[PDB]
């Protein structure tokens, strides 16, 4: 915590120093202590600083969900360089695209994923650096275990330094990729932390939606801060039963699913219950039944029920909705939380009367700061001032959200 | 937020635009929004930067429990001003010596406290200017509501917000600085010990706001947005206490173990309608029987034990209330947002369960004290910050702190 600099990378060294046989990652049942990880992620950010990464470089990850993906974003943004995760669905033609943009030198891959690496850089040259987890040194390419084995000088890290690059999955035009700050995302903690609660003492934090978005990263947050484990969980089809029984023995207290994938857990728990130390339930990304709400409440009771929304990669959580609120104001996304200003504007940045439809525009600490080498979509998406969400919405006397937009028929689509 | 800054004073103009008329302060049975709020804090920032107090300038606090300490930090950080909250039980002469230290010339106080201003000016002729809540613009005397009848500044989380004046004043007086980020931290605490429910929580301060651990019972409060109900200073009734935890559906209060004795046994015998969701103690040991009394008198709630917290120190170590019983004794276990060491006199790690003095590292300390490098070198020697606290770590991570009783009779 030197220089009084907040950021994932110091709490790294502060739980490595305080607790170095605690456990930080838990992947497929092996246990990866504070001790371990920071090992780990100074032998890679060593090993990314001798063959030329240094402060504000890119650093693109290209993985699935494993313990390597959080080594490399911690090791690049430990020597001060920014992260860059990838969508691991996208062709070589589309990665190649975003390495020109940002620029970037050095990809962190796994070997599922190397012959899709290996494509972008037979079509931009920019990449020369390409690191396989799991992998050898061969074939131009280095092994990730081969380069932590072949082993960093401190670096001030002012907290306003980009640590990410999120970018954008429209893909309308040119790319547009979201530049996240330490202080962004220390924010961001901030949020779960006054809206799931946190005991520093027995909870243990899990990951199940891909690391490369943002509601994967972000649910690295509380548990990189506070010092507690948390499970990533391998990407792949979905089965209620196993899922509750790694729930059940890991120990998990805190959990989003989707409401569909909720109802299958529900319905799965309700009929062969397992020992579960749920403590807080999150859903969101689409509608939830207010007969699938009260089920999941009688099916988990002493357990509260969350639904944020607004996360992108270029906006924070903006709205929240407990399960207080989850009947009385059904429908809604919730109340704008108490770190984010809002604003229901018409076309010309006027504020809409109170209750009619507008677009909801935000200020906030915890907005991107830009979009990558991109001062004119940066400078729309803060026209007037405030950050355009693109969301038609409605806020009611008491400050409650309505998103209004047209539902999509699967059979039509 | 201007320009992606984080303070109290930003907080309360968001607060102001996105819920004005909810509850922000209650004093006495009256509610004061944040709409409300930000027009008397703006009011007072106007009146001050009227008589030259600008960014940087030390703006001096002498006030009991009462809304306008509040309207008067947020209205000196309006502007930049640094606020010294003073302790209204020092002498003129010992208030003298902080105005000398920190060269304040302006001092917000009460009618109540009047007197002693007045003792002040006529000590040290720097503090030109005494404006006083409650009263009338006199000879000599600027009337609160007076300069409230009658530009944005940019203000770098890193801007010194406080300073804050140590009680031992062993013939220095020691003045922390604070900035806003430091405060920042230290509310972050708040949340991942205490929880918060950012629609129903009520807040509530009733040590003096003047130390630390009052300004900091603002914190969660000012974030969020939520109520804080300020208890007038006096002398203690628990069944009164009772009466208006319940009137006012406080969520969370801190008392010393020797009040929540009496609580509990007023709440035992005469039960009211709380909804009291954290008991948090501390300042003094707590017997085992007195936990098991406050865990039977109120359950459905978390008990929090805090340590550390000092005007150079936040708060270092939590007890949660599983461990009170089973640890009995400790102060807890070092928070995840600090870093600590248990050193001997040469900087060197003690051993395992070994005594040392317990040495920190964290975003939370304290910038410096005012105009001191002399005593800040020495309280930061070797890179970590000097607690004067010793204690022994056990295997687990439990701190315990060595001391003597402090015997009352002698």
């Amino acid at each position: 915590y030197l220089a009084r600099r907040q950021n994932w990378v110091n709490q790294l060294e502060r739980h490595a120093m305080m607790q170095p046989d605690a456990p930080a990652l838990r992947f497929v049942g092996n246990t990866m202590t504070w001790a371990d990880l920071r090992r780990r992620v100074a032998a890679l950010a060593g090993a990314l600083s001798g063959r030329g990464v240094g402060f504000g470089d890119r650093v693109m990850i290209l993985m699935l969900n494993r313990t390597e993906f959080v080594e490399s974003v911690l090791a690049a943004n430990m020597i001060g360089a920014i992260a860059v995760p990838l969508n691991f669905r996208l062709t070589p033609t589309e990665i190649a695209v975003l390495v020109e943009d940002c620029v970037a030198h050095v990809m962190l891959t796994e070997a599922a994923l190397a012959p899709v690496a290996i494509g972008v850089r037979n079509i931009q040259p920019l990449l020369s650096v390409i690191v396989v987890a799991g992998g050898s040194s061969q074939d131009s390419v280095f092994g990730y275990e081969d380069l932590l084995n072949e082993a960093h000088e401190p670096v001030d890290i002012p907290n306003d330094s980009p640590a990410l690059i999120m970018y954008t999955s429209g893909t309308t035009g040119r790319p547009k990729g979201a530049v996240l700050t330490h202080a962004n995302l220390t924010g961001q903690a901030m949020t779960a932390l006054y809206t799931s609660g946190a005991n520093i003492n027995s909870d243990v934090g899990f990951v199940g939606v891909p690391l490369f978005h943002i509601a994967g990263i972000g649910n690295m947050l509380t548990g990189l801060l506070l010092g507690l484990p948390t499970v990533i969980y391998p990407l792949g089809a979905f089965d209620p039963g196993q899922l509750l029984d790694v729930l059940e023995a890991e120990k998990v207290t805190g959990i989003f699913l989707v409401p569909a994938q909720w109802q299958a857990v529900c319905t799965e728990q309700q009929a062969r219950p397992r020992d579960l130390r749920l403590r807080v339930l999150s859903w969101g990304a689409a509608p939830a039944p207010d007969a699938l709400l009260r089920q999941m409440s009688a099916t988990f009771p002493e357990t509260q029920i969350l639904a944020a929304f607004g996360q992108t990669e270029m906006s924070p959580v903006t709205c929240m909705l407990l399960g207080e609120d989850a009947i009385a104001k059904r429908g809604s996304v919730g109340r704008v939380i108490p770190t984010v200003a809002a604003r229901v504007v018409d076309q010309n940045m006027n504020d809409v009367p109170v209750g009619e439809v507008g677009e909801i525009v935000y200020r906030a600490p915890t907005l991107m700061s830009c979009y990558w080498n991109n001062p004119e979509a940066t400078a729309e998406a803060f026209a007037g001032g405030w950050f355009h969400s693109g969301d038609l919405v409605r806020m009611d006397s008491d400050g409650y959200v309505w998103v209004v937009d047209r539902k999509k028929d699967m059979i039509i689509s």
